[PDB]
């Protein structure tokens, strides 16, 4: 197994995976590491064994029909995963916290939005569908970019919400379209 935790790239007291060779801290993995389960594997393993189950899920899907799905396991998982690969960027330290907003010539968002508050609303099975879950992480990268304004800062938003929207298409398994 690797020496380094899969999503935070450092060293610690590291869970390896059973059926791949990745390791993770056990609040780097989401859902936190299981207590027990002897094998465990990990949630990469978990979403590859669902693709082949169902060689037909990875057919393209319109995002309007995905959003609509209610989250049962499978969805509750796919969208704990493409939380997971965003805090895989290291750009992710930016919006992982509680914000705060001061800045002149700047009004701060009606709606703050977090990584940390999404992760516990997963955790406590707040979100009924794939839509509240999208629209929350949207709403991350949004409000950045209306608070930050002409600064350069506004890019760094632009950037993981690219690492969002990239993977969102990938895991839901959304239609190409140019
Ligand atoms: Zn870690
Ligand atoms: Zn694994
Ligand atoms: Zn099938």
């Amino acid at each position: 197994n690797s020496n380094i935790c899969e999503v935070c790239n450092k060293w610690g007291r590291l869970f390896c995976c059973d059926t791949c060779p990745r390791s993770f801290h056990e609040h780097c993995h989401i859902p936190s590491v299981e207590a027990n389960k002897n094998p465990w594997s990990c949630i990469f393993c978990r979403i590859k064994t669902i693709q082949e189950r169902c060689p037909e899920s990875q057919s393209g899907h319109q995002e309007s029909e995905v959003l609509m799905r209610q989250m049962l396991p499978e969805e509750q998982l796919k969208c704990e995963f493409l939380l997971l690969k965003v805090y895989c960027d290291s750009k992710s330290c930016f919006f992982a916290s509680e914000p705060y907003y001061n800045r002149e010539g700047s009004q701060g968002p009606q709606k703050p939005m977090w990584l940390n508050k999404v992760k516990t609303s997963l955790n406590e099975q707040m979100y009924t569908r794939v839509e509240g879950f999208v629209q929350d992480m949207r709403l991350i990268f949004h409000n950045h970019k209306e608070f930050y304004r002409e600064d350069k800062f506004t890019r760094l938003g632009i950037q993981v919400q690219d690492i969002f929207e990239k993977n969102f298409r990938n895991i839901f398994a959304i239609q190409e379209t140019s």
